[PDB]
C-alpha cells in the first residue's frame, strides 16, 4: 500500500531553506529518524498549487524561512507536484483527488505507526492546495486541526458536491482568503462562494491595488498577507464583519462585539459560527499591510434648502504621536437637516485624536469664481468612533467660525467633551 | 457643451475651442461640419436621432442655412482634439439572437469599417444590458473617409488574460443583421452574412459582414 | 511611562551654545552623568514658543550665552519643539497641554529619583512657552518656584479657565511682560488681562 505515493515528501531545515535533500518516505522507517522529526511541536504541511515551469515559484522559499522565523524548532513538510501539476488545467483540476489519497495516506500512516496526536498540523494551500487540503482530511481517521486556504481555485470546482471542494466539514476551523474574486459567476479565478468558518473579502475581494510578473499580481496578495502576518507578531492586522461590500463603505457595521472583528492570519480567533461568514479590511500596496480604520459622522444643519451632489472634502487627523494632513474623501447628495456617515483609513499612528480640520475645496479655478456667493453650511458636531479602540469621541467648535464654505477657509474642531 | 477634450494657457483651453471652431468653418470653405438635432445629451448617445428632414441637421458656423424657429433649438455634434475638427457620424444597429436566455453587462466590443476609399479598423465602444431576442443601437464616429461601406468586423474582445481562460466555455450568440444608417448621405445599408460563421463568441474569431442587399 | 515623551530636551555649554550635543533621556539614567549635570545649582528650562520654519528663532542663542555670563556653573535646558510648533495657530494652541504634561513628567521624574529640591528652577516661556510653562507646575509633586513669562499668548487663551492658562496660582512667584498688547478685547496678539503677581507694562 505504499507504492502508489508518487507525489512524493520532503523536510527542510532552517540552514538549508531552498533545496530537497532528505526525504521521508510513507513505509520505510529508517528516513523518519534521519531527517530528525521532532516528534513534540506542530507541523506544516505546504502544498503546491498550479505552475507552467518545472521549477517551484518564488514565494516558497520565502514562507520556509518566515516559518522557521516565526516557529523557530517545528516541522514543515513540502508536497511535490513537478510531474503532475506541468500540465493544462482540465487535466490538473483532476489530479487533487489522488494527491489528496496520498496526503491522507501519509497522515494515517503518521497517526498510526508513531502515534502522532494529529492536534498540530496546519494544513497551508494555494489555489489548487487549498483544494488538496481540502479533499485531504475528510479521508483520516480523525478531525485535522487547522487547514488555511490561500485564495482557491475558482471554475472547475464552483457549483460542486461538498465532498468535492474545500468544504466547511474537512477540518476543525478552516480560513480562506479571496483575493481575486473578479468574474462572473461561474467565471472567476478564485472561487465565490464563502466556503470557510471565517471567509476574509481583502479590499472585498474585486482586485488589489498593485495591478508576466504582472500578469499574476493579484493572485500572490493571499501569500504576501500571510508572509506579513507571519512576521508581525506583536501588531494584528484587525478584519471586520459586515453584511455587504457596499454597506462597508459607509462605515455602518465597525462592531466589535458579540464574535465579530476578528483578526487575519496566523494570528486568528478559534471561534465557529453557524452560517458563512463574510469578513472585510482594507490594506496598502507595500510590505506593510496594515491600515487603521475611522468612522465619521457628521451633522449637517443650516437655513438655505439647497442640494448639491459629488462635492469633494479634505479633512486632517491631528493626534498624540503623528498627525494626518489631507485626506481625500467625497460624498453625493449632501443637504440641510441630515446625518451622514462614511469610512475613513490611513497609514500613520495617531494614538488619541484631538483636533481635526474640514475643508470643502473648490473645483473651479479661474479668477472669476471669487464672486457669485458660495454655498455653505452650519456644522454643529462630529461623531468620531475609532475601530480598534472602542472610543467614541465628540468633536465641536466654539460659537465662531462654525461656517463651512466653498473655496473659503476651512474649520478647526477641537475636543468637546 | 461639457468640456472639450484637449484638457496659464492650460487654464483657459475650453474657453478659445469657440473660437478654433469659428476659425476652421472660415477657412474650411468646401467641407461644412454638420450638427445634428435631438432633444437631450443622453439620447444623442444613443443615436436615435439622426433625422436630417424637416429642417433639421443644419451646418455649424459661417456656412449655417438661415432657418428660423418657434422655440429653442438644442444641437448636437463631436469633434477632434486638432486643427481638423471634422467627424462623421454612423448610426449602428444591432439585432441579438440565440437561445441561451442569460444577460451580461459592460461588454467591450471591436468593430471595424471597410470602404471604398479607406478603410477603419479599431474602433472601440461597450454596450451594458445585453441579451437575446433585443435589437439595440448606438453612435459610431471616426476621423477617416470611407466613402460607402462594403464590409465590417465585428469582435467581442476577452477582458480575462490568464492561460486558464481558453475553458469554461465562452457565452456566444447569433446575430443575424445589421442595419447601418450613414450621418450626411442618408443610406441605409443592410449588412448580413453567409451561413456559416454566423456565431460571435467572447475571446474567439470575429464575425465578417457583407453587403447583403 | 518614558515612551511618550517625543518633545525631546537638550543641555547645552557655554563653549558649544548653537547645538544639541548632548541629549537627556526620562528613564535612561547613563545619560544624566554623561551630560555633567551638576546637581549643586539652579536649572534654567527655555521653553521654545511659535514658529513657522524648521530651526530655532535668533534670540536663542543669545539668551544661552547671557545665562551662562550671569549665572556661571549652572544648568540650562532647551525644549524641542520642532515637530510639533511647525503648524498653523489654532494646531499648535492645543499641543501646550500635552507639552506641558510632558515636562511636568520630566521634572517629577528628577524630583523623584535624584531628589532634586525643586526650589531652584526657573521656567522661561515666551508666548506659547510661557503657557506651556503655566500648564506645566500645576502637574508637579509640588509648587516650582520661579516662573517667567515674556509676552505670552493672546487670543484662544484669553476667556479661558484658570487651569487652562498661565494663572497666578501656577507657581511661587510669576512676573509677566506685556509688550505687544495693542488691539481689541479678545482679538489682541499678547494677552490683556493681568495674570502674574507682578505684571509689567514697559510704554504702557
Amino acid at each position: 500500500d505504499f507504492r502508489d505515493i508518487e507525489s512524493k515528501f520532503a523536510l527542510r531545515t532552517p540552514e538549508d531553506t531552498a533545496e530537497d535533500t532528505c526525504h521521508l518516505i510513507p513505509g520505510v522507517t529508517e528516513s523518519v529518524a534521519n531527517c530528525h522529526f521532532n516528534h513534540s511541536s506542530k507541523t506544516f504541511v505546504v502544498i503546491h498549487g498550479w505552475t507552467v515551469t518545472g521549477m517551484y515559484e518564488s514565494w516558497v522559499p520565502k514562507l520556509v524561512a518566515a516559518l522557521y522565523k516565526r516557529e523557530p524548532d517545528s516541522n514543515v513538510i513540502v508536497v511535490d507536484w513537478l510531474s503532475r501539476a506541468q500540465q493544462h488545467y482540465p487535466v490538473s483540476a483532476g489530479y487533487t483527488k489522488l494527491v489528496g489519497q496520498d496526503v491522507a495516506k501519509f497522515m494515517n500512516w503518521m497517526a498510526d505507526e508513531f502515534n502522532y496526536p494529529l492536534g498540530n498540523v496546519h494544513l497551508l494551500g494555494y489555489s489548487l492546495g487549498a483544494h488538496a487540503a481540502g479533499i485531504a482530511g475528510s479521508l483520516t481517521n480523525k478531525k485535522v486541526n487547522r487547514i488555511t486556504g490561500l485564495d482557491p481555485a475558482g471554475p472547475n470546482f464552483e457549483y460542486a458536491e461538498a465532498p468535492s471542494r474545500l468544504s466547511p466539514d474537512d477540518a476543525d476551523f478552516v480560513d480562506v482568503l479571496h483575493t481575486f474574486t473578479r468574474g462572473s459567476p461561474g467565471r472567476s479565478i478564485g472561487i465565490q462562494k464563502p466556503v470557510g468558518h471565517v471567509d476574509i473579502y481583502p479590499n472585498g475581494g474585486t482586485f488589489q491595488p498593485g495591478c508576466d510578473q504582472l500578469v499574476k499580481c493579484s493572485h500572490e496578495r493571499s501569500v504576501h498577507l500571510f508572509i506579513d502576518s507571519l512576521l508581525n507578531e506583536e501588531n494584528p492586522s484587525k478584519a471586520y464583519r459586515c453584511n455587504s461590500k457596499e454597506a462597508f463603505e459607509k462605515g455602518l457595521c465597525l462592531s466589535c462585539r458579540k464574535n465579530r472583528c476578528n483578526n487575519m492570519g496566523y494570528e486568528i480567533n478559534k471561534v465557529r459560527a453557524k452560517r458563512s461568514s463574510k469578513m472585510y479590511l482594507k490594506t496598502r500596496s507595500q510590505m506593510p499591510y496594515k491600515v487603521f480604520h475611522y468612522q465619521v459622522k457628521i451633522h449637517f444643519s443650516g437655513t438655505e434648502s439647497n442640494t448639491y451632489t459629488n462635492q469633494a472634502f479634505e479633512i486632517s487627523l491631528y493626534g498624540t504621536v503623528a498627525e494626518s494632513e489631507n485626506i481625500p474623501f467625497t460624498l453625493p447628495e449632501v443637504s440641510t437637516n441630515k446625518t451622514y456617515s462614511f469610512l475613513l483609513y490611513t497609514e500613520v499612528d495617531i494614538g488619541e485624536l484631538l483636533m481635526l480640520k474640514l475643508k470643502w475645496i473648490s473645483d473651479s479655478y479661474f479668477s472669476w469664481s471669487n464672486w457669485w456667493s458660495s454655498p455653505g453650511f452650519d456644522i454643529g458636531k462630529i461623531r468620531v468612533k475609532a475601530g480598534e479602540t472602542q472610543k467614541k469621541v465628540i468633536f465641536c467648535s466654539r460659537e465662531k467660525m462654525s461656517y463651512l464654505q466653498k473655496g473659503k477657509s476651512p474649520v478647526i474642531f477641537v475636543k468637546c467633551h
